[PDB]
């Protein structure tokens, strides 16, 4: 810290934690960022952040971070994806070296030669939003899978290993579970002395159908 | 480092890198962390961290580290989640600046000016853990999905698309089907010389019953 | 910067922002890195990341990283995995300070006393992959989980609540409706004059055997 004594005998030592202390300053680190906009091919993303440096003892802003490495949890494509809109809010993450043309030909080495740049930022989907915009019904003991703000529709799954595929409809385990119930309690309809092969139906056939209809307009996506 | 060569006259440069040595000592990192609470609305704990420090000469401590910002990998709430309890490891990431009042108001800026506070980690689920302690059945050839500790329960997903549902009964798959083999084996029971409508029951009832109560046993969470 | 006016009167300035800039230099950061092989017990993997620091104004390469902790994103087990393969992209990290004997040990304590070393490296899933190399298919609504490259075997999952498990065979939830509208559709066959309870068979047994032995052929991993 400076000048802790005074005007301008100021020690040595003063003026080189100074140096020490403004280099600290000058390494960019973790941040949050609002998405503006997301590539095309689903790996670069216009970043807006959400951090403006000091400047004129008073806001201003760096440029919008262009051309992002968006990071999703994925090895060699196997893994999982988030589906990334504009106005999300990703982490921006500085490297200890540019990776230009790393990203640019593979041949992984940058241009000149530095440390951690601004230029140098991913998006990761941890670490971005804020406590005091609340994101409702975090499952505490179960895991749970979110398709939607809300997480009122996806997969949530338990410790003994109960299963929930909570979609428009319902629980599917239970509409498949209703369907086969009713099959259990079926019970075959007889038309007349006919014993020929003919007109025989299951009395619920009408439930059957409208279940049958329901798993596919729930599952064809 | 320090002395390079001896007491007391002390190289301009050893009294130079020391002060840069302190000051790149002074910033914090990554290190594992013990869960002690998760509050309510499951996005901040009270985190015990497993780094301590160096302090005289001897294992001191910092304080509990309090609502800290938990982040799961959720953007926009659509994401994975993993259930927070008393006593998992968690890595802490220090931020290059803080966020007091970008949490406390959103609108996104802090008390005075710094850089790289201890009160600037957040709580990631990966990173935390130690070696000694293992963590049993690591799937290594099909994403696996978990929801217990042993990762004995769960969703397996293959290269091919094979799936696994394996819950507390079994695969739900290989239960699915065991109903509809039955049904494929299915012959339907006659009572008597009864052509009006009555009384017609499937042979195998009872055991369509019995997958058909496994179902609802394994679906409704 | 190094010499802002000239040959030999280098401003005392200039001599120490020169060692604040190389002690910057010399902390690690993030980096990719390609998977050589992974350990048995599926936590460490021997690692040959993809960035090389300058010496001797060219290309050396440090060794292959090794017992580096990979760190799947688990808290206690419970989590979700991806199965790692020698040849797959990695992000690491260092830490602030070295674990040797959190992970020799699970007690807290790495050996002598340091900052920042390139033998501190945790290997995470997300950060590793080059903008070059295209990963094919990025779901970009859904929430997509995978188990191959290409992302065309897994689940997907919307906003609706909609679900796919997209296997081998095909959309699951439509091959299960396909099933059901059988049995709704169904119409059992008669035999004969024949009311004692014999022989009487599904009209269209077949194709039920068929959908029933293709979700064990798509369920049984």
């Amino acid at each position: 810290m400076t000048g802790y004594l005074g005007k301008t005998t100021n020690q040595d030592r003063d003026v080189v934690s100074a140096v020490a202390q403004s280099e600290r300053e000058s390494v960019w680190g973790e941040m949050p960022g609002r998405v503006v906009s997301v590539s095309a091919d689903g790996r670069t993303v216009t970043v807006q952040p959400l951090y403006k440096p000091k400047f004129n003892g008073v806001p201003t802003d760096m440029p919008v971070l262009q051309e992002v490495p968006l990071r999703q949890a994925l090895m060699g494509g196997v893994g999982v994806t988030v589906p990334v809109k504009p106005g999300q809010n990703v982490t921006l993450r500085p490297q200890m070296r540019s990776m230009d043309n790393y990203h640019v030909e593979g041949d992984g080495s940058a241009s000149d030669s530095r440390s951690f740049s601004l230029s140098d930022m991913e998006a990761h989907i941890a670490g971005g939003e804020s406590l005091k915009d609340v994101i409702p019904n975090l499952d505490s003991e179960n895991v749970h899978v979110r398709a939607n703000a809300d997480g009122s529709k996806g997969m949530k799954l338990s410790p003994e290993g109960k299963v929930e595929f909570q979609g428009p409809e319902g629980n599917l385990l239970d509409l498949i579970a209703d369907f086969m119930e009713l099959v259990a309690n079926d019970k075959l309809q007889i038309n007349y002395g006919s014993s020929a092969g003919t007109n025989h139906a299951m009395a619920n056939k009408a439930a059957m159908l409208a279940l049958a209809a329901k798993v596919r307009t729930t599952g064809t996506i």
